[PDB]
């Protein structure tokens, strides 16, 4: 004997979300980065004014973990993409705000063109 009701929304913006993005033109407004010995892919950037933007969901600094419905979590830079050139127009990004990792993208390292 048990039951259970609905659930209100609370906060901490930490764990992995669904950010449903409608392809405008360009993309989902949004960058991805990664694809080394699977250590995860993390979003690089947000267009301003795109669906990863307006949605008001996607942000820079996030870690991508799948698209649509695709496991990326150990996919390489090529294929968190090609899952997305396999997408649609509502495509979602289930994305984790994980700023604690994205850091090693954000201090970069050096490249000499």
């Amino acid at each position: 004997g048990s039951s259970g009701s609905s659930g209100r929304p609370g906060g901490d913006a930490r764990e992995p979300r669904k950010i449903i993005l409608h392809k405008g033109s360009t993309g989902l407004g949004f960058n991805i980065v990664g694809g080394e010995d699977g250590e995860g892919i993390f979003v690089s950037f947000i267009l301003a004014g795109g669906p990863a933007d307006l949605s008001g969901e996607l942000r820079r600094g996030d870690r991508i973990l799948s698209v649509n419905g695709v496991n990326l979590r150990n996919a390489t830079h090529e294929q968190a993409a090609a899952a997305l050139k396999r997408a649609g127009q509502s495509v979602t990004i289930v994305a984790q705000y994980r700023p604690e990792e994205y850091s090693r993208f954000e201090s970069s390292g050096p490249s000499s063109g």
